[PDB]
């Protein structure tokens, strides 16, 4: 069926539910036993929430290679993403070394540092200008360049130095900071300019590396970022922009990362934004 159509009727029909539940008991099962190593505990937020194997991003580095990040492939859209979850107080330096290794011009983060009353990621980047961060477990600095302050979200300029070679790199940080502690947001008007606002960058382009989006755990409100990015690619690309099937494209993201889209609200949410934003493109 069509999107917005399929829409109204399970709207009207109330079963959202049953929906999500489908995708939830059709979505694919590979393993993630680096993930659950004995001596990679502290580098997991949640228990519940690994990297494929198949999938999953390499250290560049002997001794541990582990991250919990995943690459999502999208051959027909031809667009790439690292998923991964907030940084942990132990892996922030893992982070960067990510950053700097995959060659990514941006940073998307969905989250703020404290939540519901809790930590949902470390403060993994510099909050002024002078104060200046170093990483002396992956020999990395990173310095606040400028930073500017919008009502829905705020935008950072930041260069990380590799100390070892003293290359410098400019990357971009893309901070939504107003998506609510509880549920979803009423209208997806916001979160389309921001995402508009991360295109214009260059950031989710090909001649740089992949994005890095997070969030908490890195499959909730980031998967909801890169399945409304690469739905609205498709209906660019293809003569017939309804046959984008939002539920199919979910699935395939699926075969890369566990658990996108982590409730029947948000796969709901990921519908309006899909059909708002193809009204705004034309
Ligand atoms: C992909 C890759 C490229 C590279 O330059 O080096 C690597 C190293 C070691 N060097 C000193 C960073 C690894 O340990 C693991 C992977 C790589």
């Amino acid at each position: 069926m069509e999107m917005e159509k399929e829409f109204e009727q399970i709207d009207k029909s109330g079963s959202w539910a049953a929906i999500y539940q489908d995708i939830r008991h059709e979505a694919s099962d590979f393993p993630s036993r680096v993930a659950k190593l004995p001596k990679n505990k502290n580098r997991n937020r949640y228990r519940d929430v690994s990297p494929f194997d198949h999938s999953r991003i390499k250290l560049h580095q002997e001794d541990n290679d582990y991250i919990n990040a995943s690459l999502i492939k999208m051959e027909e859209a031809q667009r790439s993403y690292i998923l991964t979850q907030g940084p942990l107080p132990n892996t922030v330096g893992h982070f960067w070394e990510m950053v700097w290794e995959q060659k990514s011009r941006g940073v998307v983060m969905l989250n703020r540092v404290m939540e519901k009353g809790s930590l949902k990621c470390a403060q993994y980047w510099p909050q002024k200008e002078e104060k200046e961060m170093i990483f002396e477990d992956t020999n990395l600095k990173l310095t606040l360049i400028s930073e500017d302050i919008k009502s829905y979200y705020t935008v950072r300029q930041l260069e990380l130095e590799n100390l070892t070679t003293q290359e410098t790199r400019e990357i971009l940080h893309f901070h939504y900071t107003t998506w609510p502690d509880f549920g979803v947001p009423e209208s997806p008007a916001s979160f389309l300019n921001f995402l508009f606002k991360v295109r214009e960058s260059g950031s989710l382009s090909p001649e740089h590396g992949p994005v890095v989006v997070h969030c908490s755990a890195g499959i909730g409100r980031s998967g909801t970022f890169c399945l409304a990015d690469t739905c609205l690619l498709l209906m660019d690309k293809r003569k017939d922009p309804s046959s984008v099937d939002i539920k199919k494209v979910l699935l395939e993201m699926r075969k890369f990362r566990m658990g996108l889209i982590q409730t029947a609200d948000q796969l709901r949410f990921s519908y309006l934004a899909v059909i708002e934003g193809a009204k705004f493109i034309m």
